[PDB]
């Protein structure tokens, strides 16, 4: 089911947020 990629991208954008 296509609906798990939207979460992955978000998590990453977090790495760029803190670090």
């Amino acid at each position: 089911f296509l609906s798990l990629i939207p979460h992955a991208i978000n998590a990453v954008s977090t790495l760029v947020h803190h670090f």
